[PDB]
């Protein structure tokens, strides 16, 4: 730990980031990297990723391309800007604010920084602005993007394929499968546009100020150009229909792509949540996710 602190200091030093030793904090980490918070010698807070795996550049290429787009175009919110980006260290200045909530992974619950029983309307207004700006970034103007890019029909066929693959692996309850298929087959419910999405929008990744304005988004690994609807699912799951409606309203009124069955579509996408849990179970090998998936698939 003194060894680990000493190592952090040394790695940062080699990238000309000079840290106050007493401020170094090691955070909950997965297998890709160790997450660290530290303050530099000018009093500025930083976020570091210490790599735990080889091939950092290929594995971070998509996330970095997404961040490059957001930093190039977006002004209504902050995103990580990897001023230090090498195989040995990724580091960026910490975004302002705090997460709206963080997941306690043992009860399976958010620890909220807002009042869940009286959600500030500015959360929805600000997130609506943020998402409308994000989703209208002209990703097509990049010369060489490696993000997944879907047309509207490609986004629908992607879901169709993902569902078939989960069914083949785990099975799916009959009623749930029929619901998914009815959704896939309802032409008019599907969006007729796609856009650049964050892909992991939830309270842990939405940085808020003291008034619950969303001022920043972190953790862009799931970014891609596809159905914008994924970025609305958190509002529904956390806040119910009221929170979903408030976000849709804010988004629509500031100019975001809106279609008549948008709410209905997002609710059907929410019903397809088990697809994501099943995929995560398969790729992570974490038994608890396999169990959660099988329960959610109604098998
Ligand atoms: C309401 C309260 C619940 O929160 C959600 O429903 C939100 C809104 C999910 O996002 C929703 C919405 C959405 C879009 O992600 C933001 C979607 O992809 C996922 C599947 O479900 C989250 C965050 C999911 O995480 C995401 O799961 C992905 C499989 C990978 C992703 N990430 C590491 C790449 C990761 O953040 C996931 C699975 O529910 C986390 C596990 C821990 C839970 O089961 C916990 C206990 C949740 O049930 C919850 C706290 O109770
Ligand atoms: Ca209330």
């Amino acid at each position: 730990m003194s060894k680990d602190i000493k190592q952090v200091i040394e790695i940062a030093k080699k990238h000309n980031l000079f840290l106050k030793e007493e401020t170094i904090q090691f955070n909950e980490s997965g297998l890709d990297f160790q997450a660290v918070f530290a303050q530099d010698n000018n009093g500025i807070d930083w976020v570091l990723r210490l790599p735990r795996r080889e091939d950092v550049m290929p594995r971070t290429k998509v996330e970095k391309q997404a961040l490059d787009l957001v930093n190039k175009y977006a002004i209504s919110f902050q995103a990580p800007n990897w001023i230090i980006y090498t195989e040995e260290l990724i580091a960026y200045k910490k975004l302002d604010g705090v997460p709206a909530g963080t997941i306690d992974h043992n009860i399976g619950n958010y620890i909220w920084e807002i009042d869940i029983n009286n959600v500030p309307e500015l959360f929805h207004k600000s997130l609506g602005r943020v998402l409308a700006e994000l989703h209208s970034i002209p990703s097509n103007k990049a010369a060489a993007l490696d993000l997944v890019v879907h047309t509207p029909e490609e986004a629908r066929m992607s879901m169709k394929q993902r569902m078939d693959a989960v069914r083949a692996k785990f099975g799916v309850g009959e009623n749930l499968w029929n619901r998914w298929q009815a959704w896939l087959n309802d032409d008019d419910m599907w969006p007729k546009k796609t856009g650049l999405i964050h892909g992991d929008v939830h309270a842990g990744h939405t940085m808020i100020d003291k008034d619950a304005n969303v001022t920043g988004l972190i953790d862009w690994t799931e970014a891609k150009v596809t159905d914008v609807s994924h970025d609305f699912i958190f509002n529904y799951r956390a806040f119910g229909e009221e929170g979903l409606e408030a976000l849709i309203l804010a988004y629509k009124e500031i100019g975001g792509y809106y279609w008549p069955k948008m709410k209905e579509h997002i609710i059907e996408l929410n019903a397809a949540y088990p697809v994501s849990i099943a995929e995560f179970a398969l790729v992570s090998g974490i038994e608890e996710y396999e169990q959660m998936a099988k329960e959610a698939l109604e098998v």
